[PDB]
């Protein structure tokens, strides 16, 4: 049902989202909530396509999350003024989340995911 990298991959996740407390990361953005959004930000991501992502197994490594978590925060920033509850909730969520995903558990999950292979 779910391979080793899976399992990592949505373990991550949890913790991920434990950071986003609001739950402002949960869902896509839409322009109705953000007026001209789509004409801003051409790649959305948020935690519920990240986890359709999984499941689907369009991630073949755990960089790739990270690039996509990044990507949330960086997405966030870019549209929402430095005065808004979005922009301040964006960058908090990036450094909680660059410590969860720090190279010492990236690497320790990568071992652990190649010794339960074969
Ligand atoms: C990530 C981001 O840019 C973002 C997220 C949301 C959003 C807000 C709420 C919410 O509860 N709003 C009421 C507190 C006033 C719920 C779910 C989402 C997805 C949002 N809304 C407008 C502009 C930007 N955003």
């Amino acid at each position: 049902e779910q391979t080793p990298l899976q399992e990592a991959l949505n373990q991550l996740m949890r913790q991920l989202q434990r950071k986003d407390p609001s739950a402002f990361f949960s869902f896509p953005v839409t322009d109705f909530i953000a007026p001209g959004y789509s004409m801003i930000i051409k790649h959305p991501m948020d935690f519920s396509t990240m986890k359709e992502k999984i499941k689907n197994n369009d991630y073949q490594s755990i960089e790739e999350l990270k690039d996509n978590f990044k990507l949330m925060c960086t997405n966030a920033m870019i549209y929402n003024k430095p005065e808004t509850i979005y922009y301040k909730a964006a960058k908090k969520l990036l450094h909680s989340g660059m410590k969860i995903l720090s190279q010492e558990r990236i690497q320790s999950l990568k071992q652990s995911i190649d010794f339960m292979a074969d």
